[PDB]
């Protein structure tokens, strides 16, 4: 288990990549 | 819990979203 | 040990990093 | 305390901040 911070940042970094690739699709 | 140099990368990675979004906006 | 999200998060992260390395070289 | 890749993700991204402000300075 992680810090509930660090959970949060790392589901904003996915869905940061996820939201780039599909602009740029 | 994560260790401290992890929590401190997400807080740093989060805040360097925010300024980027308020860059652009 | 970490959340499965963060560790999951963190490999995306790297090998987002090393395609992006790869494809500007 | 974190996974071992994690904290290895979270050293990259760090350092991959600091390259970058330090080349567009
Ligand atoms: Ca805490
Ligand atoms: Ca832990
Ligand atoms: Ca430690
Ligand atoms: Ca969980
Ligand atoms: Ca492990
Ligand atoms: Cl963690």
């Amino acid at each position: 288990s992680s810090d509930p911070l660090v959970v949060a940042a790392s589901i904003i970094g996915i869905l940061h990549l996820i939201l780039w690739i599909l602009d740029r699709l």
